[PDB]
RNA sequence: AAA
């Protein structure tokens, strides 16, 4: 048993408890190409050993291989062929890959070249190597590979800034991963911007790094320094390296901002480079969907004619794109809430259902997002389905997911007013009283909440 | 990646 426990004391991809879905493995090999041919960074080790790993999961073991050793070409065609101890995590999958295929004498060899290295510098484990890189080598792992990991990946690039703190590359790691832990929480009450200062500091250390700049851009903008933020966007526009991520986000940062047909160029170039992107996707969505907002304003809610056929238009237009999001990532909670959102536009009542029921079943990794499904289904019963019953059940079990956010207040403030509105046709309806009671008591009200569950219990 |  010696071999499968050394294995177990490699730092690899095999070891990192990464957890891939299969619901969500044609996505992530999609990003990871993606990231192959358009994302700009030193090195290319880490996404070429996840790219094997990906191979590895699906059957493809030769697949897998070839990966590898791609990665270790280019560790060496562009750096000079020096040696560099992110080598470290290949062979490490090197190593795995044969003994999972029972090629067992080569995987040994892979351990021997692991412990080599790790005796050569005086690492204090066998084959459990203990360096920064390897650190953020893991972080990267983490970060692309879905938001249950991201705790984990800020965690092993903190690590590497408590030891060294201006370290451009944790530097970089850390901040996306606190940018992307804040936008958990950006709809939760009294949230803070964790991610500000780190995102300006990754940015001092890696002064060439658009996507770092288009992140901070955007954090800037969400407290309230768009024109501040806009710099940081015109500099990473003006460089070529990572375009195509630079357009995501300056097209985010521009449709936030208002410029809405902007927005819709940039996106429509980046998907010219990354068709299965289901950001881009969901992005040119919103597009359609602020495009619609805004035509229905301009005829006051009553478009006709040529308004009328553009205001369809940006229906189909934003439903063939959730749809799009939806088919290449099952597991994209908010799009298929924005779809459902915009089936009731489309006047399909039955396809917004669904959507919503398949919604109900689902476990994000953001558990807040189930109030704003509960909300928004129960919005649809009041006002589409014309059904306070169950208008009353979702409202209800988006307030009784505790956390305080926009759509709790918003959840508690449409029961109030569905209340009201019945109490006004039959003031005595028992139910109805004890739920504004109940309304009252949650808002603090304390003597005209028990004001109305007691007036609800004499009525019993 | 909605908010
Ligand atoms: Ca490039
Ligand atoms: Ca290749």
């Amino acid at each position: 048993h010696q071999v499968k426990d050394s294995l177990e004391q490699l730092r690899c991809h095999f070891t990192w408890e990464l957890s891939i879905d299969d619901d969500e493995m044609p996505d992530l090999e999609n990003r990871v190409l993606d990231q192959i041919e358009f994302l700009d960074t030193k090195y290319s080790v880490g996404i070429h050993n996840l790219l094997a790993y990906v191979k590895h999961l699906k059957g493809q073991n030769e697949e897998a291989l070839k990966s590898l050793k791609e990665a270790e070409n280019l560790m060496q065609e562009e750096h000079d062929n020096q040696a560099n101890v992110r080598s470290l995590v290949t062979w490490g999958n090197f190593a795995w890959m044969y003994y999972h295929m029972g090629r067992l004498a080569e995987a040994q060899t892979y351990l021997d070249k692991v412990e080599n290295i790790c005796k050569k510098l005086s690492n204090p484990f066998r084959y459990r190597m203990e360096c920064p890189e390897i650190d953020c080598e893991e972080g990267w792992a983490l970060l692309k590979c879905g938001g249950k990991n991201y705790e984990r990946a800020k965690a092993c690039f903190e690590k590497v800034l408590e030891v060294d703190p201006e370290n451009p590359e944790s530097s970089a790691g850390y901040a996306i991963s606190a940018y992307r832990l804040d936008g958990f929480k950006l709809a939760t009450k009294n949230h803070k911007p964790f991610s500000l200062l780190p995102l300006r500091q990754a940015v001092r250390l890696n002064p060439d790094n658009g996507y770092i700049k288009v992140l901070l851009a955007l954090k800037l903008q969400d407290e309230g320094q768009e024109a501040e933020g806009e710099k940081y966007i015109e500099e990473a526009l003006a460089n070529m390296s990572s375009q195509t991520y630079v357009f995501r986000y300056a097209a985010k940062f521009y449709r936030r901002k208002g410029s809405v047909d902007k927005a819709l160029e940039l996106l429509k170039k980046a998907l010219q480079e990354t068709p299965t992107s289901v950001l881009l996707h969901h992005q040119i969505g919103l597009c359609y969907k602020a495009q619609m907002i805004q035509i229905k304003e301009a005829t006051k809610g009553q478009p006709r004619g040529q308004n009328r056929e553009k205001l369809d238009k940006m229906i189909r237009s934003a439903i063939f794109h959730f749809e799009s999001a939806v088919e290449k990532k099952p597991t994209f909670e908010v799009a298929h809430l924005d779809l459902a959102r915009m089936y009731i536009e489309a006047g399909n009542h039955r396809k917004a259902e669904e959507n919503f029921q398949k919604l109900l079943c689902m476990k994000p990794v953001v558990e807040e997002t189930m109030q704003d499904i509960h909300f928004h289904y129960g919005r649809f019963q009041e006002f589409q389905k014309k059904s306070d019953v169950n208008a009353i059940i979702h409202y209800l079990k988006a307030i009784k997911i505790e956390q305080a956010s926009l759509t709790r207040d918003k959840s508690i403030n449409s029961l109030k007013k569905l209340v009201l509105r019945k109490l006004r046709r039959k003031a005595l309806d028992l139910e109805s009283l004890s739920l504004l009671g109940f309304v009252y008591k949650l808002e603090g009200n304390m003597n005209e909440a028990e004001e109305y569950y007691e007036r609800a219990e004499r009525l019993a």
